[PDB]
């Protein structure tokens, strides 16, 4: 009646590690238990149980089911118990061990034990992690794809804004928020809809609304192209359209790029607070630092993203108490 807690590794992209350990542990205390976790740098070594999430990661790029933990020498004992399964498999190496001859060797292994081994077309990949004289040893549960974030990037989408934030971030953001499918996500400041798209993309509903016409009008376009349903609404984020507590989560982007800074924050701040609800999650991007206005909130990450010579993105997840 009860799912068991296994470990599992996370290997993260280098790109924000804040962003890339936050992502897989918000989404793993909202689908599960975390009854431990661990990182030294690019690894994350999570003890879970509940559902699997790792389809909606933005920032890891593999995770791994552990079978065991061991020593370079204990890798070939390890490989002759490992459960050997009916199967197309293969063995890949994410480690420092020169090159690809340990691969050719375990493979070798589970092949004398009767192993379908195929490198070409293999249904399961036995991965082995080396972080200095330490093997991570377990079968690959999920594998990044690239290709589908670099396709919808804002350059190819009907309608963008000058420096939208790109699919992998927006993705990150709204999966920081813990929203689960079903639930609603907001973007009070959507312009073209990049929040939007991956919220819809994950199966969350999403709200967007934003102070320009012609902007609700093409990250409609947007959405439609991308088969995407969700409501677009003309209104501001200082004065909401949405009564006290109806909203799970909000990510946006504010409008650095396009009255005062100090009613900018002061009053989007409070409007964010009141339309979330208990416990709810804002992650934000803004071009300065807002700590001040959004002492309201508890800031659970403040990370940063250097655009260029003059932009340097905060990226703050908020927090409701």
């Amino acid at each position: 009646m009860g799912r068991g807690s296994m470990k599992f590794l996370f290997y993260l992209s280098a790109d924000n590690l804040e962003i890339a350990r936050k992502e897989v542990l918000v989404l793993a205390e909202r689908y599960g238990w975390v009854e431990d976790y661990q990182f030294e740098e690019r690894l994350l070594l999570l003890d879970y149980a509940g559902e699997k999430f790792f389809e909606r990661l933005a920032y890891t790029n593999e995770v791994t089911k552990i079978y065991d933990i061991c020593s370079v020498s204990e890798l070939e004992q390890v490989f002759s118990e490992i459960p050997v399964y009916d199967r197309l498999c293969c063995v890949r190496v994410k480690g420092g061990k020169g090159k690809t001859a340990l691969e050719r060797k375990l493979g070798a292994l589970l092949w004398k034990r009767g192993a379908k081994v195929s490198v070409s077309n293999p249904e399961i990949v036995y991965k082995v992690y080396i972080q200095d004289d330490k093997c991570y040893v377990g079968l690959l549960e999920f594998e990044r794809d690239t290709r589908q974030f670099f396709l919808r990037r804002p350059d190819r989408r009907p309608f963008l804004m000058p420096s939208a934030i790109k699919p992998k971030l927006a993705r990150a953001l709204v999966n920081l928020t813990g929203v689960l499918e079903g639930e609603t996500l907001l973007d009070p400041m959507c312009g073209t809809g990049s929040f939007l798209i991956e919220a819809g993309l994950m199966g969350i509903n999403p709200i967007g609304i934003d102070f320009i016409e012609k902007i609700v009008r093409g990250c409609r376009v947007n959405l439609e192209y991308y088969g995407i349903e969700g409501s677009v609404l003309l209104g501001d984020a200082k004065n909401l359209p949405l009564r006290d507590e109806s909203v799970r989560g909000i990510a946006t982007d504010y409008p650095y790029l396009r009255g005062t800074l100090d009613e900018l924050y002061s009053k989007t701040s409070e409007e964010f607070e009141r339309v979330l609800k208990k416990g709810g999650r804002a992650a934000i991007v803004t071009n300065i630092d807002v700590e001040s206005f959004f002492s309201n909130f508890e800031i659970e990450m403040k990370t940063e993203e250097r655009v260029h010579g003059s932009l340097t993105r905060r990226i703050y997840l908020l927090r409701r108490h």
